[PDB]
């Protein structure tokens, strides 16, 4: 397992437009498109991230390449993060991919207001910090999910993914 294959199986895969959770237009592996209620606004998106005119349909290999450039984005926002970097530097591979699977979802901006959970994390207190990451809107909207994220970020293992 790793984060590729972890994300993947969270986000699934869908090749033409529709809208996610929270009703925002999306593609492929989780891709946000815009969270402007306009279709056409979504499609012009498309275009722009694709570099053709699509019609709200992509091929596996252009989702794919999506989803490259989205993880190398995450993980680079993790990086160049103040409140991220400390608390991923800190962690082992395992539960890295935990954090990155959170930033994937709801943005640096978002995982940085975790601010009680990512200290919990750096102290390694995986119980207390799994107690504190479910008192979310995170876990009550999207509960199956982030009960995988917080089992791996409880037992450092990919048990909640096999
Ligand atoms: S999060 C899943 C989990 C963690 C731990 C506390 C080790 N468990 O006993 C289960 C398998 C419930
Ligand atoms: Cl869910």
């Amino acid at each position: 397992m790793n984060i590729f294959e972890m994300l993947r199986i969270d986000e699934g895969l869908r090749l033409k437009i529709y809208k996610d959770t929270e009703g925002y237009y999306t593609i492929g592996i989780g891709h946000l498109l815009t969270k402007s209620p306009s279709l056409n606004a979504a499609k012009s998106e498309l275009d722009k991230a694709i570099g053709r005119n699509t019609n709200g349909v992509i091929t596996k290999d252009e989702a794919e390449k999506l989803f490259n450039q989205d993880v190398d984005a995450a993980v680079r926002g993790i990086l160049r993060n103040a409140k991220l970097k400390p608390v991923y530097d800190s962690l082992d591979a395992v539960r890295r991919a935990a954090l990155i699977n959170m930033v994937f979802q709801m943005g640096e901006t978002g995982v940085a207001g975790f601010t009680n959970s990512l200290r919990m994390l750096q102290q390694k207190r995986w119980d207390e910090a799994a107690v504190n990451l479910a008192k979310s809107r995170w876990y009550n909207q999207t509960p199956n999910r982030a009960k995988r994220v917080i089992c791996t970020f409880r037992t450092g293992t990919w048990d909640a993914y096999k």
